[PDB]
């Protein structure tokens, strides 16, 4: 299947098998994709705004120039998959396993990453301004050039996380050191 | 006044030696516990493996001097002038050194467990190997000092002033990888 320029608000897609679905500029707003099989699906320029994804399988899928603004993901199969310029602004990703995903240059402004496993992820140039990172795991992740708040440095687990020089400094300041 | 003098295993206990001025005097394994060295002066002298328990040292001046391996216990050390002094392997745990100027001093493998160094000036000092568990370095000036990764993980450092290289080092001491 292939859906182009569709706009749905409040739709119930629960338990559906949407594997290999292709969407192009689809707008899904406040839709429920819980229990859905979205494996090997392809989306381009579509939006999943304030949607519900509980126990949804997104394995091997591809999202290019998509927005997931404000959507909530609970215990979903989110890896591996291809994200190519996707906006997660205000999404709730808490508790999921996102290990090793390439989130290069993605927007994760005010995203909730509480208890989220982002180990070995590539977050180069990503934007984490305002994200909630209590319990988040960033060990071995690459944060080079990412925009991050002083609080991430105090919250996220960061052993082996790769950082640039301004970031190492912000980390020291975030722990109370006075750069004199 | 002890000039170019050398003592060993001597007990100076409870003696009043205030305003003493030593020069090139060297003490080895001597005991100054309870001694009064108030407003004393010393230049080029060494105090090797000596015992300083409850010694009074306030207002003395120590210039170009060594305290190698000496043990300090609950000493009156403030105020004090310590100009290029070597505390290598000395034991300072539990002492109060708040605000002292320790610029350029050596504290290599010095034991500072629970030692109060707040607002101390430690610019250029060498702290390599110091034992810093419980050491308080809050608001102390550490710029240009040589410090090991473990100090970054054990001393309290709120407000401590550091340069870029030390900040980077603090981050690596916690597991961040600079790439």
């Amino acid at each position: 299947q292939q859906w182009v320029d569709c706009e749905f608000t409040g739709r119930d897609f629960r338990d559906e098998d949407l594997s290999r679905l292709h969407t192009e500029r689809a707008m899904f707003s406040e839709c429920d994709f819980s229990g859905v099989n979205l494996a090997e699906s392809q989306h381009r320029g579509s939006a999943f705004r304030n949607c519900t994804f509980e126990r949804t399988t997104l394995w091997h899928s591809t999202f290019a120039q998509c927005s997931m603004l404000g959507s909530v993901f609970v215990a979903c199969r989110l890896r591996p998959l291809t994200l190519d310029d996707v906006d997660f602004t205000l999404a709730v990703l808490g508790g999921n396993d996102l290990r090793g995903l390439n989130l290069t240059g993605c927007r994760l402004r005010e995203t909730s990453l509480v208890d989220t496993d982002l180990r070995k992820c590539v977050l180069r140039g990503a934007d984490l301004s305002g994200a909630r990172t209590t319990g988040a795991r960033l060990d071995d992740a690459d944060l080079r050039g990412a925009t991050v708040d002083p609080v991430l440095w105090r919250t996220a687990s960061l052993v082996g996380a790769r950082v640039d020089v301004d970031q190492a400094v912000a980390f020291a300041a975030a722990h109370g050191l006075c750069l004199a």
